[PDB]
């Protein structure tokens, strides 16, 4: 991750698909979104010591003036609540949450340490509390609801530093990603990766599927070769690993998994028509037309439906303005700041996993799993059902609404990885114990950032919140809003209108999000990049029509799958939506 490396790649003066590391994406410098190297700081790092030691970690070292909150107790006091008086969000789908995570891991990927690599630096950090690199465990603060031993510690393992053994630069952290929404997280983003995910025993271009197991008749995704898999912890007699996919995710959730082994399947499904259409097309044609395809289909389920959900009308129109034209000025790079504030998502998570059947009907006979009995259990798609009562339950059932009195759900703030772990995780608390790992400056300098106002007092903070007890709590953990961490402070905020973040995260997100399309000279409406004709054909995609083509579900959301969520109410017969037409990729 030292910026210097690969300085020196020329691109080929003519190329026809993307690169698989992104590299070459930019021509006058090639490096611009290319996987395994430095995010970019949209502001300067701050660290206690300046130079890499994160807020929190030395005793009695303030930060802006204010002793510095542990993550555990802000968690404990503003972000817990009572799971029984969740709200569901009566214009988002589950769909929404989880289409959030998948395209997350389209875009970054920050790397830690293994344990299995303490052997190299003592501290195993699953095990031990000992603050010794590179560990940064979470303290536990007196009277926490779960966790009495103030002994004891949360887990956590310090990202791995941008070019280590540098001593003159400030700690940065690394994508391991291609940062540009290109389905890497179908493909991979390393060259030997993205060979091992096809299938290269035929001229098909196809990706490789699971060799001991189908989903009725239908493909899943082959199965990984981990150390530790932390898949074989969860259902111990089955022993089934975690899946292997472009990104080292896809098992975390059996929802995010469905996603995946959806877009495993479109891209099969288009390689064997484009073979049909193109009989001469060799394997490496196919694989890379298919590609693009997907790569296309992500980017307009991504920017037709989702962000503006995400953002609302009056944060889209402010930042993704209509697009125009490529610009090889534009950085396309993940912020840092991105990789904590897109974990809005995390308001959006329902403690259950949700299975219904072929009649849209609870499916017996567990039609709900808690989530803490989900992580990692890719046994439950291969001998539960499959995908199809999943990918109904993400249609069907709603979204949880963030409140500013109902911020995260106990499956993720005390029981997340329990199955896997020592101990349950604390996801709000590691969001925050994160950003002062990363150096992240506070609340208000990214208001500041944003051009909206800097609250200093508590009333000042109560007017930008339109809440003046979520304020006060605020500032009794953290007792200046200049110490408030970017996730903590964005998911307080009210929502937009007809939005699920507030101001100062729709500023953050809708800014990436405008980077990644204006700085892509591979986005789908790039002149050059699909034929008009391509472009007309691509318009009429739509996720509920891939998951008509590619499953055993035959009734689906109503256009906007995100904003659908009650049947059937908002469903129609498969049969009703048009196939993506390929005509237009025959070649005579
Ligand atoms: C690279 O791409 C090729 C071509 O797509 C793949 O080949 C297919 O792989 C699938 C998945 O394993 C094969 O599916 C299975 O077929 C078994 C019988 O095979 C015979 O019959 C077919 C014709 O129907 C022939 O093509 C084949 O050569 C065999 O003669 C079935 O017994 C299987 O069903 C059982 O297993 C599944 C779990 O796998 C259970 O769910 C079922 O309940 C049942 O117990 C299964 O249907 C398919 O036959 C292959 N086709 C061809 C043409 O080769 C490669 O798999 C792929 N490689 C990689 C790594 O992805
Ligand atoms: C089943 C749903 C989800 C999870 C399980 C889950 C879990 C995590 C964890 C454990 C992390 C890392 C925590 C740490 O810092 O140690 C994490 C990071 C990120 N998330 Fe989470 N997540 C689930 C769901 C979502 C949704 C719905 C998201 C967005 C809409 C979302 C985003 C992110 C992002 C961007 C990150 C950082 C990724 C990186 O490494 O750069 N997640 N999530
Ligand atoms: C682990 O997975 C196994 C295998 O699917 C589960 O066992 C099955 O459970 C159902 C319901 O009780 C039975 O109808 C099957 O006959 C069982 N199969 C086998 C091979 O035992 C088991 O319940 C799972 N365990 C946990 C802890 O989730
Ligand atoms: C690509 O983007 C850059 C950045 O906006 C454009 O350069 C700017 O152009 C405007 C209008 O001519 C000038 O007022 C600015 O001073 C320029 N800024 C910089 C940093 O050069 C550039 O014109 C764009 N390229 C195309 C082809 O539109
Ligand atoms: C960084 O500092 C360490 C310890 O002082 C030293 O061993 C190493 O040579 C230094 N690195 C560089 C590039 O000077
Ligand atoms: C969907 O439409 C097809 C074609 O008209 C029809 O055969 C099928 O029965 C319909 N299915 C449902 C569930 O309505
Ligand atoms: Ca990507
Ligand atoms: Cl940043
Ligand atoms: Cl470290
Ligand atoms: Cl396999
Ligand atoms: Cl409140
Ligand atoms: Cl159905």
């Amino acid at each position: 991750g030292c910026a210097y490396q690969d300085v020196g790649v020329t691109c080929p003066e003519q190329d026809k698909y993307r690169t698989i590391t992104g590299m070459c994406n930019n021509r006058r410098s090639p490096t611009l979104g290319a996987s395994n190297r430095a995010f970019v700081r949209w502001l300067p790092a701050e660290y206690e010591d300046g130079f890499s030691l994160p807020y929190g970690w030395t005793p009695g070292v303030k930060r802006n003036g204010f002793p510095v909150a542990l993550a555990r107790a802000v968690s404990n006091e503003i972000v817990r609540f009572p799971t029984d008086q969740l709200t569901p969000d009566q214009e988002r789908s589950l769909m929404f949450m989880q289409w959030g995570q998948l395209l997350d891991h389209d875009l970054d990927f920050t790397p830690e340490p293994a344990a299995r690599a303490s052997f190299v630096t003592g501290v195993n950090c699953e095990t031990s509390c000992v603050q010794q690199p590179p560990c940064f465990p979470l303290k536990i603060p007196p009277n926490d609801p779960r966790i009495k031993n103030q002994a004891d510690c949360i887990p956590f393992f310090r990202s791995c530093p941008a070019c280590p053994g540098s001593n003159i630069t400030i700690r940065n952290q690394i994508n391991a990603l291609t940062s540009f929404v290109d389905a890497s997280m179908v493909y991979g983003s390393e060259e030997p990766l993205a060979r091992n995910l096809r299938n290269m025993s035929n001229q098909l271009g196809l990706l490789a599927v699971n060799q001991r197991f189908q989903d009725n008749g239908r493909a899943l995704l082959p199965f990984d070769n981990l150390h530790d898999d932390p898949c074989l912890l969860t259902n111990r007699s089955a022993r089934i690993p975690c899946f292997l996919a472009g990104d080292t995710r896809s098992s975390e959730m059996p929802e995010l998994t469905s996603m995946h082994t959806l877009l495993l399947r479109e891209h099969n499904r288009l390689a064997t028509e484009l073979k049909s259409l193109n009989p001469r097309w060799d394997g490496e044609r196919l694989y890379q037309e298919a590609r693009k395809i997907v790569g296309a289909m992500v980017q307009i389920i991504t920017y037709r439906d989702y962000l503006p959900l995400v953002l609302g009308p009056t944060a889209m129109r402010k930042y993704l303005p209509t697009y125009r034209s490529y610009n090889d000025s534009v950085d396309p790079r993940i912020a840092n700041v991105f990789t904590n504030a897109f974990r809005y998502g995390h308001t959006l998570i329902q403690p259950f996993m949700f299975r219904l059947d072929n009649r849209y009907q609870p499916m017996e006979p567990n039609p709900r799993v808690p989530l803490s009995r989900v992580f990692f259990a890719s046994w439950r798609v291969v001998l539960e059902g499959g995908i199809d009562p999943i990918l109904r339950g993400l249609m069907a059932t709603p979204a949880k609404l963030n409140r500013q009195n109902q911020i995260a759900v106990d499956e993720i703030r005390e029981r997340l990885f329990e199955q896997v772990m020592r101990i349950g995780l604390d996801l709000p608390a590691l969001n925050m114990q994160r950003s002062r790992d990363h150096g992240l400056p506070g609340y208000n300098a990214w208001r500041r950032f944003c051009g909206l106002p800097q609250p200093e007092t508590v009333g000042q903070l109560g007017t930008v919140l339109r809440n003046l007890k979520l304020a006060r709590k605020l500032m009794e953990q953290y007792g200046t809003p200049n110490n408030i961490d970017i996730w903590m402070g964005g998911v307080s905020e009210p929502l937009k209108r007809k939005g699920r973040v507030g101001p100062l995260l729709a500023c953050i997100i809708g800014t990436q999000f405008r980077k990644l399309r204006d700085g892509d000279r591979f986005w789908w409406e790039n002149e050059g990049v699909f034929s008009m004709q391509q472009r007309q054909a691509l318009a009429q995609i739509s996720l509920p029509r891939i998951i008509c083509d590619n499953t055993g579900i035959t009734t689906v959301s109503k256009n906007n799958i995100f904003m659908s969520n009650s049947y059937p109410r908002d469903f129609v017969n498969c049969s009703t939506l048009p196939a993506l037409n390929l005509a237009s990729w025959r070649e005579a």
